[PDB]
């Protein structure tokens, strides 16, 4: 069990493509997954010379980009354990040491940031 928050930004071909966080609930998501890819490495890149992050730091992250419901508790997933969530999300998740954000990974929700709260 290892504890993560993520960003997540969607796109037009994900499955339910309108944002469900609070700032944003019910926009419709119309950018390209080529559009999600290049504003995940951006939102995650303007820090890029962290090593590694706190809480708070990536919290801001997820206050203003992150498309997923998840965004209600600042992108809180809680506990996690490895073999839950899809293949892709896994690797990448579990491969993150404490305080680490991850590449951008993506899975059929959109693009995520994972970060290891510890």
């Amino acid at each position: 069990e290892r504890h993560f928050y993520h960003v997540l930004v969607k796109h037009k071909d994900v499955r339910r493509p309108s944002s469900l966080a609070p700032r944003n609930k019910g926009e419709k998501i119309t950018r390209s997954r080529a559009d999600a890819i290049n504003l995940a490495q951006a939102i995650l890149a303007q820090h890029k010379e962290r090593k590694t992050w706190s809480l708070d730091e990536f919290v801001q992250v997820v206050r203003d980009f992150s498309e997923c419901g998840s965004a209600k508790r600042d992108g809180d997933l809680g506990m996690v354990e490895s073999g839950t969530y899809t293949e892709g999300f896994d690797t990448v998740a579990f491969s993150l040491k404490s305080g680490e954000v991850s590449a951008p990974v993506e899975t059929e929700l959109g693009v995520h940031l994972i970060y290891r709260v510890e």
